[PDB]
């Protein structure tokens, strides 16, 4: 279930967020790499990256679009950490393109993952991160199953 974080919580996680808000395309363009690196089955899922080497499009305009759209989503979530309707409404809205979408629970996971392990947080920032992103998740999947008007 959604669960609200404490004042001090919503301050650790815009901290905990801060050195890639202020890199915000490049985190995006490394971290997407990355991903499609360690989990390759992925890349087939974005139509305008399927039939090429990872390394020929990480480099293109397209690859970089769907990486900075990825980060401005988590970007928006992070800047409404503290407005529990807002924080669901910038996921309900990005979840509707993804409902068809063939993309198990895993996949999404493994990206989550990738993320953590970028931002290396002491263990203080880490239970606040993953109380948002906990909360994150828990309406991104309430909205796959076509149960997203509750957060409305
Ligand atoms: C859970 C973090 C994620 C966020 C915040 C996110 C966000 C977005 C946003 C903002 C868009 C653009 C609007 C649209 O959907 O057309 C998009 C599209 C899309 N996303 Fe995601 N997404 C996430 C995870 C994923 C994952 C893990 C996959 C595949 C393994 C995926 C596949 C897609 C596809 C295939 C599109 C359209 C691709 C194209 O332009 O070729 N998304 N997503």
């Amino acid at each position: 279930a959604f669960v609200g974080l404490s004042d001090s919580e919503e301050k650790l996680v815009r901290d905990a967020w801060a050195p890639i808000h202020g890199d915000l395309q490049g985190t995006a363009n490394t971290v997407f790499y990355n991903y499609l690196k360690k989990y390759p089955s992925n890349q087939d899922k974005f139509e305008t990256l399927k039939g090429h080497p990872l390394d020929e499009v990480k480099d293109t305009a397209n690859f970089k679009l769907i990486a900075g759209r990825i980060f401005t989503i988590f970007d928006n979530c992070v800047k409404n950490v503290g407005n529990d309707k807002g924080f669901q409404k910038v996921i309900a809205d990005m979840s509707g393109p993804h409902v068809a979408r063939p993309i198990t629970h895993g996949s999404y996971n493994d990206l989550r993952g990738v993320i953590y392990d970028s931002m290396h947080l002491d263990s203080t920032h880490g239970a606040a991160w993953n109380k948002m992103m906990d909360n994150f998740f828990y309406v991104f999947y309430e909205c796959l199953d076509g149960r997203c008007s509750q957060f409305s």
